[PDB]
């Protein structure tokens, strides 16, 4: 009798009403309705549901696995998927006895994925309906339990449509309980072999194209029916959504530009004649054509452009706030290759970026984030995106003077962040992976893991707390002032040009460049048990790709997000790293250190570590926000990373 | 850690997406700035932590506004307008208070 | 109560930090022999008031369900026994504060 | 800027041409002589028609400049000894030529 339902929209409301009428009492629903702007261009669903007694909620951390366990403890015999927005793995949810039924609004198996209405409308399809099927590892590939059909009614009105929907609901109810009870869910044999994947789209493709065939004309003719969202068009000065149109079946090339009559507004085009009847300018009113013409003084005959004139594929200006560093000089390579960007930069030197100083647009200005503040303010004012990639993470600065990791790593970043709120600019803040501190977790999750630090008398956690409060004031600025941000966390980024002199921090932990430094007649201390543990590493060519995708913001998927960019599936102990290095250490420079000191010490030294338990053990990232927001998965293996790192080290530095 | 030691106990906060931990970290970084100032510039300081100082003068705020710093005030409210003693989270949790006179005598000689 | 009927959300009130709307209510005979807030019968649920007798038929807290207080507490998670609290500082409220800069002038002193 | 003899101090000179008026560029008279130029690209004879004066300009109460916008150059002729020389024709042709050259071909 008890049931939990994830319902949405008027379909969900009528489903809940039908279930309540059937006698099934809904115990509790925890939905993901959201619905921003409520009464944007339609009636109030929320208030209607409230009057109808449908408890609607919007939990902040619905993605918490503890909440998933809470839902699972309520004995979910069956699972219902009505437009779900979660990406939870099936491994946990596999404990459902009966299974899951998903309601889709597309013609399975054609055009699988998401956004059914847009896919069926755009690719010239005249058939729609409801698809109910089981959800398995083969998502959107399950047998259809029931495929209802509709009647094409040229004279359909709102009342008739509502009654038809009610009758369809009755029909569904008639074969819901009996179908489960007896078991007669025999389907019609449909060819599963014709499945073709196309991916998921963003609404940017919906923009009108003049060269495209009249398929879009057909789509809008179907979309000027009962209250569909409406065709979105942009003149260049005023944007609008057309509510109704009438396409005349004449080519009407005649005289391009010559307007025969303004009442009604009928203009000629390369593909037919457009008669703009009524349209709403955002949240405005359906102004008639003559009023619009006399208001803006639009010259008659002006041929509607798709997009206005601009520079070469836009020139989003990226302001990097340190570019001679490990990430800046690698990100500038990618940003200066695929055009579309006018990189800027300010660092204390130009040693690693000497190859871009002659580029047509890289605009390097030497300076310091402290002395030079008018430059930074003005360039936050002009440049589109800002990357505060500057930091001083030396342990000497941690211990000797903790008054430099605050007034330069918290105060200056606070100043820069508040320039991005005065001028309403984007920011991609390089948060650190040391915020978790002594986190007692297997996978360091950006949304669930706790942040553990020592007492305030230890000056070594002041950096982890200073950089953690910045992620909290960025979060507070983006929920109260509309700030756009991303908080990527680099997790042991390794690669060429990583601090050629005394690599200790900024890029990663100590870990690397110790074995390599000891390989130069240094008698490597390969402690087998004490200090070995495990080490994960990410190639710079993968982290830079992830950061480039973060800057791209393909569909605004990284907005207000925290992303870990690491390689948790790249474990390598100190001994394994040493073995790989020694195996690679045969290419040429065997002439020096001919005797292999500390070469095959296999005997278990009883020697322990040193006084003070300050070395972290488990530092494994949890790359799931990266996969969900960037579709990014690390590719480069450990051997490649070690090979190129060693080559860059002892190629130019190598004297012999 | 059973006992919240001043120099041994660790400090644990929730993830960034929870905006309720910004006070714990704001006041935790202020203790790490005073400590840093007292070692590089010799600032003379002392950091006292009052846990449950309660006494007569605590607050009224028209029935503690919505319930901010409720503690015992709502119980005293119940003892006037014939209200039952509500047991939030079952009442299993134990609470340890401190007389304001004790804290003041401890803060007097700080 | 009847003034806040359709097409309006209804009467607005606030308890604690939660705002709730009332659509309708019923009257009861003024004869009372029990203290306000004491439950003596659960079927039907009857509560007492200081003056008069009003019974809540339909109410909704925030974005919930327009029902009685029992179902509302069951769904939202509230606990039974809590009374409905209005906004204090009725009548006299507070004296409005008027800041006059240049009080000793021609217009100012008058 | 020259200030010959410190005689421009504390003055509110208006720099205009009160005599060079032009009623709707004389129905394109000079444009009739300057449309020939040299190229033939995009050169097509225009059409004709007139619907309302209202759509073109605004004749409201609040947004209206009563009278006209003809200045009075009296301090200009004394503190600068300056008087306008260029007429509307050279200005129009120069503007059209420069604007055509600043868009190149496409």
């Amino acid at each position: 009798m008890k049931t939990v339902v994830f319902a949405y929209h008027d379909m969900g409301c009528l489903g809940i009403e039908a279930l309540l009428a059937a006698g099934y009492e809904i115990s509790a629903i925890f939905t993901h309705t959201d619905n921003p702007g409520e009464k944007a261009f339609y009636g109030s669903v929320a208030r209607l549901a409230a009057e109808r007694g449908i408890p609607v909620y919007a939990p902040d951390n619905v993605n918490h696995p503890l909440w998933v366990e809470r839902i699972a403890q309520l004995s979910p015999d069956v699972i219902f998927s009505f437009y779900y927005r979660h990406l939870i793995y099936d491994e946990i949810l596999q404990l459902a006895p009966a299974g899951a039924f998903n309601l889709h609004g597309s013609l399975l198996p054609k055009y699988r994925g998401r956004a059914p209405l847009n896919w069926v409308l755009v690719n010239g399809e005249t058939e729609t309906g409801v698809t109910l099927h089981r959800m398995v590892k083969r998502a959107d590939a399950g047998a259809i339990v029931a495929q209802l059909r509709i009647a094409i009614a040229p004279d359909d009105i709102a009342i008739t449509l509502h009654h038809k929907l009610c009758h369809a609901a009755r029909q569904l109810l008639e074969q819901t309980l009996p179908a489960i009870k007896h078991g007669n869910i025999l389907e019609i044999a449909q060819r599963e072999n014709e499945a073709t994947c196309f991916g998921r789209r963003t609404p940017d493709d919906s923009f009108l194209e003049w060269h495209k065939p009249a398929s879009v004309l057909h789509n809008m003719v179907r979309a000027v029916a009962d209250p569909w969202p409406g065709a979105f068009s942009y003149v260049g000065n005023q944007k609008f959504t057309v509510w109704s149109s009438r396409v005349h079946p004449h080519a009407s090339k005649a005289q391009p530009g010559s307007v025969i009559s303004v009442a009604p507004l009928l203009i000629a085009c390369g593909d037919g004649a457009l008669e703009i009847v009524t349209g709403q300018a955002g949240d405005g009113i359906t102004m008639q054509g003559s009023q619009l013409a006399q208001t803006l003084g639009l010259v008659q005959g002006s041929r509607l452009n798709s997009q206005p004139a601009c520079t070469a594929r836009r020139r989003t200006r990226v302001l990097i706030l340190g570019v001679n560093g490990f990430i800046g000089n690698h990100l500038t390579e990618r940003l200066l290759r695929e055009d579309h960007y006018e990189v800027y930069g300010l660092d204390i030197g130009s040693d690693a970026i000497s190859r871009f100083l002659n580029h047509p647009h890289f605009h390097f200005v030497e300076g310091d984030i402290s002395i030079h503040s008018e430059w930074i303010e003005y360039h936050v004012k002009k440049c589109d995106v800002v990357l505060p990639l500057v930091a001083i993470a030396t342990p000497i600065e941690y211990t000797r003077n903790p008054l430099r990791v605050f007034e330069l790593d918290f105060e200056e970043n606070l100043r820069i962040i508040r320039y991005c709120v005065k001028y309403r600019k984007r920011i991609i803040f390089p948060s650190t992976s040391e915020v978790y501190g002594m986190c007692s977790d297997k996978y360091f999750d950006e949304d669930h893991s706790n942040l553990i630090v020592g007492p305030v008398n230890k000056p070594r956690w002041i950096y982890s707390v200073s950089k953690q409060l910045l992620d909290r004031v960025i979060w507070a600025y983006g929920e109260k002032e509309g700030l756009q941000f991303t908080l990527f966390r680099p997790f042991n980024w390794m690669g060429p040009r990583l601090d050629n002199l005394n690599a200790a921090r900024i890029g990663s932990s100590r870990a690397i460049t110790q074995l390599i430094l000891n390989l130069v007649e240094g008698s490597p201390i390969k402690l087998i048990d004490g200090g070995k543990q495990k080490r994960c590493f990410t190639d710079i060519r993968d982290g830079i790709e992830a950061l480039y995708r973060i800057i791209e913001n393909a569909g605004n998927r990284c907005d207000g997000e925290i992303i870990n960019i690491g390689n948790p599936e790249n474990e390598a102990s100190i001994e394994e790293l040493g073995e790989m290095l020694l195996a690679s250490f045969e290419k040429h420079p065997l002439r020096h250190h001919f005797p292999p000191f500390a070469g095959f010490r296999v005997v278990e030294s009883s020697s322990y570590y040193g006084k003070g338990y300050q070395d972290v053990e488990h530092r494994k990232p949890s790359i799931r926000n990266a996969h969900r927001c960037l579709d990014w998965e690390p590719k480069i293996d450990m051997q490649e990373t070690i090979d190129e790192t060693l080559d860059f080290f002892l190629r130019t530095v190598d004297l012999t």
